[PDB]
């Protein structure tokens, strides 16, 4: 009933998006034709991150939980967020990326397109509300690399099993 690709075209930011995606969020998934994305990425092997917005600022303050390397990276900062073209931005190194805010049917989830304007590089990364999704969550996401035609053989996971940030987390949450 629906077109493979109707949730990859840009939604517009507003306020209940915001609400939607305020909290702590897992990345499940990933899978990009941009080389050097799938290069940062391959490194992952946990991440869990909480997103406090500021809606009259249009930023969202991201702390991040990250392990590679069997150990834990916490990174805090603050994402852009371009309302109108449904974008969100970060700043690392000398580059701002850029990646598309969208979603899918469960509202547990939602994913990052990045490059999506074009075939030679676009990707998707795709989170929800627990590290671990259920088989109809997962199947939105293929969907959704279905019409980047992108196989399902390419999508890097993180492994839960893996996390050590754990401790860190709250060791912050105590402070």
């Amino acid at each position: 009933q629906i077109p493979l690709c109707a949730n990859l075209v840009p939604v517009p930011i507003t306020n209940a998006t915001l609400d939607r995606i305020t909290g702590k969020w897992f990345y499940i998934a990933s899978a990009f034709r941009n080389e050097e994305y799938n290069k940062s990425v391959q490194e992952i092997q946990a991440t869990f991150f909480y997103f406090t917005p500021n809606k009259t600022e249009d930023t969202i303050f991201l702390r991040e939980y990250q392990t590679r390397q069997n150990q834990c990276f916490y990174n805090s900062s603050y994402l852009n967020v371009q309302r109108e073209n449904g974008t969100v931005s970060r700043y690392e190194g000398g580059r701002e990326h850029v990646a598309h805010l969208l979603f899918l049917r469960d509202t547990k989830t939602l994913m990052f397109g990045s490059y999506l304007d074009d075939e030679k590089n676009w990707g998707l990364s795709f989170y929800a509300d627990k590290p671990e999704t259920t088989k109809e969550q997962l199947g939105e996401f293929y969907e959704a690399l279905d019409c980047l035609r992108i196989p399902r053989s390419d999508v890097m996971y993180t492994d839960w099993k893996k996390d050590k940030c754990e401790p860190l987390e709250k060791q912050h949450e105590k402070e």
